[PDB]
């Protein structure tokens, strides 16, 4: 259970974006329903009034929280992957538009995964940005918890992998387009009950064996860590 906060670019706080430039959703829930069109945004899809502007090469964080800014982040059970997508505004993220910009599942030298990383990061993670076409885009965080993904939402519906999806509304001004972007996954529909990642026991399976769901990484993309980039508390 995580919401996102707002963004940072370049190390820059771009202050609470709940509403205004995040879709936000009303409460923490996960949406676990891979044919739902929750999938794309979460549970309240719709323009909100602001888009942060940014240019190609800059520096992107996501900052998540659990309950208050800067709090738990999430609860530590939540062990599971983070990736990123782009999609151009005027699809509403319907159709072949996702693009993936980043994917961490599993760390075998630290034995962690991207959201145990995630909470030391106070709830920061980042992309660079990359050298697509100037616009309106969206960019979808993706944080998968797999403390129930042993079984299928789709067969059991009180389990099942929990998805905490955010879409952050981002004008890209300064670009040469250089790396245009190229075609992408639906959300929903890139997922389903036998994509790899999505059905896993993490309490039997290695966590060296866990493959995160496809797509790959475009090869344009430029991204991007776990990592806190700003301190919260000295606002
Ligand atoms: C999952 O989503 C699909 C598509 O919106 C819907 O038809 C189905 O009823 C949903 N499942 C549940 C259990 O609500
Ligand atoms: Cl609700
Ligand atoms: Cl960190
Ligand atoms: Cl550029
Ligand atoms: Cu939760």
């Amino acid at each position: 259970h995580t919401l996102v906060w707002g963004v940072w670019v370049n190390g820059v706080d771009q202050g609470d974006g709940r509403n205004i430039y995040i879709r936000s959703p009303p409460n923490n829930n996960p949406v676990k329903n891979l044919t739902s069109p929750d999938m794309t945004c979460n549970v309240d899809n719709r323009v909100v009034p602001k888009s942060v502007p940014v240019n190609a090469g800059d520096t992107l964080t996501f900052e998540w929280y659990h309950n208050t800014r800067d709090d738990d982040i999430i609860a530590s059970s939540h062990h599971g992957p983070i990736a990123v997508y782009i999609a151009p505004a005027a699809s509403n993220g319907q159709g072949n538009v996702w693009v993936k910009l980043f994917e961490d599942a599993y760390n075998v030298t630290n034995s962690t995964w991207a959201v145990d990383r995630l909470i030391t990061a106070h709830g920061q993670h980042s992309v660079v940005v990359p050298h697509v076409a100037p616009g309106d885009y969206l960019f979808r965080a993706e944080i998968i918890a797999l403390h129930e993904a042993d079984s299928l939402y789709s067969q059991n519906p009180i389990r099942g992998a929990q998805f905490y999806i955010s879409c952050a509304q981002i004008t890209i001004n300064s670009s040469d387009d250089s790396t245009p972007l190229p075609a992408g996954v639906p959300f929903p529909g890139a997922y389903t009950d036998s994509t790899p990642g999505i059905q896993f026991n993490i309490y039997t399976t290695p966590a060296t064996s866990y493959v995160a769901p496809p797509p790959s990484v475009w090869s344009g993309a430029l991204g991007g860590s776990i990592a806190q980039v700003g301190d919260a508390s000295l606002e």
